[PDB]
């Protein structure tokens, strides 16, 4: 059992919608019942897909209302985390963690561009 | 299910040797065959149990060696990694991953104390 990802950087346009990756086999039909998507940046859960279900509550703070798994996808044995409305403080290491019966787990760099007037609140909120 | 930790930081001396500990739930005898067990720091593979057997392939060269899984345990609910001989570079951030029926894992601090010497090389 492997996950990949076809690319492990990402660069983004702060204010825009990013979609980051991480493939696992699926042969030709996807057993929901044994899947858990766990995807997470530094340690804030950002998504957690347990049952063919997507778990909300314990979804960090910083990634509600932002911050989802594209379902029909995962037939494909694709495990795409969309994030609507990309800010600096998303900028750092992605790890989609996957168990499909054997488990695995894959980093994504992601680095985000943005114009002088935004890293100025950052550089004033940090 | 839930993976939890007793305790999620370590101070240990420099040259020692350092258990660190974390616990999961097993209800009726332990399924060898559902279980898997990994270790990992910063982001170096220092163990990992599959197929109830450990798997060296992958494992960091910098813990080669120097870690083991302490089996019997497991069967109590306990993924307990043992490192010998306690360097510098051990210090920092553990993650001990598990997957048994469902999947968790919880993060572990360990800082290393060591005399002049050591830190000096
Ligand atoms: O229920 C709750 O609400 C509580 C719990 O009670 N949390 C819920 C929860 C549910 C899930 Cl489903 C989860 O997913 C873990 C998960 C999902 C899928 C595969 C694995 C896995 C496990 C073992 C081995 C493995 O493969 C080894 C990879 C080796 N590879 C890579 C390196 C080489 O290149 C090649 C080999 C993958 C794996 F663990 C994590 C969770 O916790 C959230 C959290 C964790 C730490 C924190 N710290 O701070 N806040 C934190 C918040």
């Amino acid at each position: 059992f492997t996950v990949t990802v076809p690319k492990d950087l990402y660069v983004v346009e702060y204010g825009s919608n990013m979609t980051i990756e991480c493939k696992f086999p699926v042969e030709k039909q996807l057993d929901l019942a044994a899947l858990i998507v766990y995807w997470e940046m530094e340690d804030k859960n950002i998504i957690q897909f347990v049952h063919g279900e997507e778990d909300l509550k314990v979804q960090h703070s910083s990634y509600r209302q932002r911050a989802r798994l594209l379902k029909d996808q995962l037939s494909l044995g694709n495990a795409a985390l969309q994030i609507t409305d990309v800010k600096l403080q998303d900028a750092g290491v992605y790890r989609c963690m996957i168990s499909y019966g054997g488990a695995d787990y894959k980093r994504i760099t992601v680095k985000v561009n943005a114009p002088y007037a935004a890293h100025h609140h950052h550089h004033h909120a940090a």
